[PDB]
């Protein structure tokens, strides 16, 4: 009953108040599709032209053009924040470790292990376990995620000059999230910001 409390709370914070949970998530070499390529010291992830050299793992994604970042939170509040290039199809959220790597089940959003917020056909949408909510358009180029492990949640705000309210949603989590990343079509890419 008191999740409902926090959530609002959270609800209402600034970014500098979002900010004191801040995290620095980089992007896990081992599980970027071929497709994707890191960069930056492993803060950008970047659409390539041609196919990446990496070996096969079995925490790989190897049918859809995902990355996850290395660490995952199991307990605690989190925020990071995602820069996108303009114009973009792009999907940000969090995922279990359990999460498929093969299949169409692997994709962020389809399934019952991932939520995320995605740009695509000049739409934005919310998905979790295969159901889709569109969202109100924005001009946003910035994407804030906050975790909240202890009383389950996570919300996705749009950074302008300060967040907007994207979509949330309540869950009792039952392991540990990763961040998590799609990114699709020549010259997309997006980075971890500072
Ligand atoms: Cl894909
Ligand atoms: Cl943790
Ligand atoms: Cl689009
Ligand atoms: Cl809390
Ligand atoms: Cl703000």
């Amino acid at each position: 009953g008191v999740k409902a409390k926090v959530l609002e709370n959270f609800l209402t914070k600034s970014r500098t108040e979002l900010l004191e949970y801040f995290v620095k998530v980089i992007f896990d070499y081992n599980t970027a599709h071929n497709k994707v390529s890191l960069s930056n010291k492993y803060t950008t992830a970047s659409v390539s032209d041609g196919l990446q050299h990496y070996r096969s793992h079995p925490q790989r994604f190897t049918y859809c053009s995902q990355v996850l970042g290395l660490h995952c939170y199991k307990n605690g509040i989190h925020y990071w924040e995602v820069e996108l290039q303009k114009n973009n199809f792009c999907g940000v959220g969090i995922c279990y470790g359990s999460m498929e790597r093969q299949g169409p089940e692997s994709r962020l959003g389809r399934n019952p292990n991932s939520w995320c917020v995605e740009w695509f056909n000049n739409k934005i949408s919310a998905w979790h376990n295969n159901v889709e909510k569109t969202l109100p358009s924005t001009k946003a180029t910035r994407v804030g995620v906050l975790l909240n492990c202890d009383h389950g949640f996570v919300i996705f705000f749009a950074v302008t000059e300060k967040v907007h309210l994207m979509y949330k949603f309540k869950v009792d989590f039952t392991e540990a999230l990763y961040p998590a990343f799609w990114v699709f079509s020549a010259g997309t890419t997006l980075s971890i910001c500072s």
